[PDB]
């Protein structure tokens, strides 16, 4: 059972922008989310601090970076707080209508695309180098969901029957053709420690056979 949604305009405005500009400096997608993991982490963090049984769907709070070139897909996993369904259709737990707004203000007032951590909408900067993205998320509130766009204007979200995860979210990179030093180990840790290097949870990059 598949529910197909639209994008608000504002943010399929946004995710145009994103996949139209000329814009070399793509690595910046992995940076951006990564913070959004550690974010996650430090909200499932923070309600543990009073409330230690919301970790016992999942104890370690960490990153892991898993690329798999036969799929072409990089994912990136965390195990923070997870989303819950109203989340994922409310723009993945984003303002992200404001936060477009500001944006394409300040590319207007000189800023570029490597800023838009700064307005809340990061996510988004994963079709820089993504034909789709699949994001699969559990939170302690809700049923294990699967969101999924190729951009074009709308999204769906399904209930997921695939590996339980216990608590956080994984996002699934379908790597464009053109975009595939993203799954490759020196490139990936090149960016990770340009980016990445104050990340205060473990960021585990696998490898693969
Ligand atoms: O920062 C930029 C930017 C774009 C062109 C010239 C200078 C900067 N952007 C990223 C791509 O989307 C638009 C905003």
């Amino acid at each position: 059972e598949v529910e197909t949604f639209a994008f608000q305009a504002e943010i399929a405005q946004l995710m145009s922008l994103i996949i139209n500009t000329f814009y070399s400096n793509k690595e910046i997608f992995l940076r951006e989310l990564i913070s959004n993991s550690s974010d996650a982490l430090d909200k499932i963090r923070y309600e543990s601090l009073t409330d230690p049984s919301k970790l016992d769907s999942g104890k370690e709070l960490h990153i892991n970076l898993i690329p798999n070139k036969q799929d072409r897909t990089l994912t990136i996993v965390d195990t923070g707080i997870g989303m819950t369904k109203a989340d994922l259709i409310n723009n993945l737990g984003t303002i992200a209508k404001s936060g477009t707004k500001a944006f394409m203000e300040a590319l207007q007032a000189g800023a570029d695309i490597s800023m838009i951590g700064q307005f809340g909408v990061g996510f988004y900067s994963a079709y820089l180098v993504a034909e789709k993205v699949t994001v699969i998320t559990k939170h302690n509130d809700d049923e294990q969901y699967a969101w999924e766009s190729s951009a074009g204007g709308s999204f769906t979200v399904r209930t997921d029957t695939g590996e339980p995860m216990g608590r956080g979210t994984k996002v699934i990179l379908h790597l464009k053709e053109d975009q595939t030093e993203y799954l490759e180990e020196r490139r990936i840790k090149e960016i990770v420690k340009k980016h990445s290097q104050f990340i205060g949870y473990p960021i585990t990059l696998f490898v693969e056979k």
